[PDB]
């Protein structure tokens, strides 16, 4: 009777998101779909007693069977091992499975035409993809000179490179690298997610500025687009274009939405979460890793555990937290697992699941968060939203009726 | 009898901007104000003829008289070369200018309560200034080997070396910038100038929870120049300095209201893409809070002077351009205790926002209303058309006193 679902690692997590990842599963997922689960729990009370291993093994087993789903984690903090007493202040689960499979995170939000969007224009989603967390940084506590050295590992002449000779007081200096298979995994990355979607694909650098380093990001790319994806590319009607950032800013905004931009100098939770969450959108901001091989993905909801949430839940007091980029984990993994499989059945189950989530908000049946979006931020009455469990609901009872009327 | 302005250094300048500059002295300017005008001319063949010599005047003539209004000006690239016959491709005049002078670049948006904003809750303009990557200097890594970072001290007691990677793969890129304490103290010396002028608080902001040692600096410096010189001139107007990790504060401005001063430590482009880019002032503010260059945020607007060429109807904004001068003059005002100049400066602004509000605006802020698909012939009216009605409006407000 179920669909055949396949291979899939899954992750759980903590606090509100671990809530909702167990209400979707049993009443989006499993109701329908049949998979090959390898589930580990990446709690923190679990995380803690395996010595971090659990992160690990999760971590390895995405690269085996290609498809991970990842709920939100608690990333500890010295103010988090005294609630949970902690043995370790372990590393971010995301950066350890980043660290392991590699690739390009892509976000990407969820558009509902009677939600608005920050540009009114934007109709279709903006995809951007991206690879200072790497920067060694120093305080330079009086004159003296700052050089930047290569020392090549066959023996041969290191090459200098003066910074700045500080003539009189101090002040700061840093370094910065980015290496070629990194650049290499990011172009790959870019253009497989722009063949995948049918959209068109640009980068943005300020090599007129790096002439140098962010000419090296635009040559790269180019170099691998004219031997490996022009031929694809033009044979889906779509392109590839580099634009300098500040061109790129402005055609952004005056566009419909609808194109991958792979931007270069890009802190996502800048950009796009902390835009996000001063916008009250966060709950639809999805992400996905995108391994360069074109087959190993890690999907995820931008956002994290939902803490605020989750106290309230623990306080016997009603919640309101949006699922949506929770679903949009389980559907954009599936989705994925489906390409790999051929299985049109779990395609199409994916595809459909996406609808009723969009289809229930645009019916007016919503999360406190996305009517705050409409009536604004302190203007929600308790008769414009549903709560947790009502909208799980309503998402469940909409997702039966679609997938029955889909035979015919 | 007209207003006795002063020292005043005007730099006139290019193309579609050069038009309407021309329109703002002797409609709006010169019928009420006589200055005392140090008039540099930076349209790019004077350039070209002087060899530059102009530009680096012009910026000497700003550093003596403290007060510069600025026209719009072309940068020269490949395609202004052979379309001007250039003797070269000459530097940026801004550059040359913000070289000479020094100080911090603040943008400011001019708001109209019947045009929508990118975020409908700021009712209040956002002045943000930026640090200016620039002096940073980057190479190719051809292969397997370490990049190092070394200060070796002047006195030479030490040596300390800082990996900044060891490549094992293949090759790739990297890069050392840094910055001087003078540098980031003149940063703060003009946020804190810009906030005591507007009456305004003034956030910082760092990605300090990672560059803890580079952006640490410019938290310290603000907080130990702000403690030691501005902190009794900040309490006495009831305003405050606070420090914000970028991540927060972008949070915590998309859900404000305006009213602050931002100074970024990581708008032209995004007022672009928005369709404001003629309602963006651009201010130099130079550390010593006495010199100022105040211009508009955009540039000549050449798409529109090609229109104005081919006889073809232009609706350019002149707003940004009128509030150069406005800014301007009302810095001279506050220099020389000169209450008529002030109070002029301020009612060009009133008589510009006043306008916009009563419906009478250009096509630009029409289609920031209905949407430029929508927008009819007659729901704007042209550059000469609005210049006039502001003039209009400009004798009446100054008649009724
Ligand atoms: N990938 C991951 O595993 C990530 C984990 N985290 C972790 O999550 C924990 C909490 O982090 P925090 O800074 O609160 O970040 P969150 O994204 O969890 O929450 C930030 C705020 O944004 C709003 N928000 C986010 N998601 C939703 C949603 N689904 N529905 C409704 N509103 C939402 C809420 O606003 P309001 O309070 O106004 O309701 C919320 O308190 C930390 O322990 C951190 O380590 C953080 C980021 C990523
Ligand atoms: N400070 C300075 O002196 C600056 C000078 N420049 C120079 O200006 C020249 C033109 O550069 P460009 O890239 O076109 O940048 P501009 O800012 O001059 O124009 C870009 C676009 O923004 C819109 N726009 C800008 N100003 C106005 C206005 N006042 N009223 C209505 N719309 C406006 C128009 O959009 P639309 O086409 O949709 O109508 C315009 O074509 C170049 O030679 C460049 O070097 C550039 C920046 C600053
Ligand atoms: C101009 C410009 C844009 C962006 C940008 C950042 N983040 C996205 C996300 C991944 N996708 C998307 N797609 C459609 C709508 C939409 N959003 C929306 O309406 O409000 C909330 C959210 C975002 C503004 C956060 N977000 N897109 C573009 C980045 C830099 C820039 F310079
Ligand atoms: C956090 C955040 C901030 C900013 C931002 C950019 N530029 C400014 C300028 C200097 N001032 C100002 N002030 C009030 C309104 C206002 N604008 C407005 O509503 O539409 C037009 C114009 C700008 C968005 C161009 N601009 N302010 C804020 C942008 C995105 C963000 F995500």
């Amino acid at each position: 009777k179920k669909i055949s679902g396949g291979s899939v690692v899954e992750m759980q997590g903590d606090e509100m998101t671990r809530i909702i990842w167990e209400l979707i599963k049993e009443k989006l997922i499993f109701p329908y779909v049949e998979l090959d689960l390898h589930s580990y729990d990446l709690g923190i009370e679990n995380r803690d007693a395996t010595n971090d291993q659990v992160t690990k093994d999760a971590a390895e087993a995405i690269k085996k069977h290609n498809v991970g789903v990842k709920c939100a984690t608690i990333t500890p903090d010295e103010k988090r091992v005294e609630e949970f007493k902690l043995k370790q202040m372990w590393k971010s689960p995301n950066g350890t499975i980043r660290n392991i499979l590699g690739g390009t995170v892509f976000r990407e939000a969820i558009i509902c035409k009677n939600i608005p969007r920050l540009v009114s224009g934007w109709v279709k989603p903006i995809i951007i993809g991206h690879h200072q967390y790497r920067a060694t940084d120093f305080v330079v506590p009086g004159p003296g000179k700052v050089e930047i050295t290569y020392t090549p590992s066959d023996g041969t002449q290191k090459v200098t490179y003066l910074v700045h000779n500080f003539e009189e007081g101090g002040g700061v200096a840093m370094g910065m690298y980015n290496q070629d298979k990194s650049i290499e995994d990011f172009a790959h990355s870019s253009f497989q997610m722009a063949l995948s979607k049918g959209w068109p694909l640009y980068l943005s650098t300020k090599n007129t500025i790096l002439k140098k380093y962010d000419g090296r990001f635009k040559d790269i790319f180019q170099e691998i687009y004219d031997k490996q994806y022009k031929s694809q590319f033009e044979a889906q009607k779509i392109w590839y274009e580099h634009r300098l950032i500040d061109d790129m800013v402005a055609q952004a905004m005056k566009s419909e939405g609808g194109f991958i931009w792979a931007c270069k100098n890009y802190d996502g939770d800048v950009q796009s979460d902390s835009v996000a969450q001063g916008y009250g959108s966060l709950g639809m901001m999805t992400s996905v890793l995108v391994c360069p091989d074109g087959k190993t993905v890690e999907a995820e909801a931008a956002h994290g555990t939902v803490t605020r949430h989750y106290r309230m839940y623990q306080k016997g007091q009603e919640t309101s937290t949006n699922p949506i980029a929770s679903i949009f984990a389980w559907t954009r993994g599936l989705a994925h697992r489906a390409k790999l499989d051929n299985n049109k059945e779990l395609a199409f189950f994916a595809n459909a699941l996406e609808e009723v989530s969009i289809e229930t908000i645009e019916a007016g049946f919503m999360t406190k968060d996305l009517a705050a979006c409409i009536k604004g931020l302190p203007n929600v009455q308790r008769s414009d939203y549903l709560n947790t469990f009502e909208f799980m609901d309503k998402l469940g009872e909409n997702l039966k009726i679609k997938l029955a009327q889909a035979k015919l």
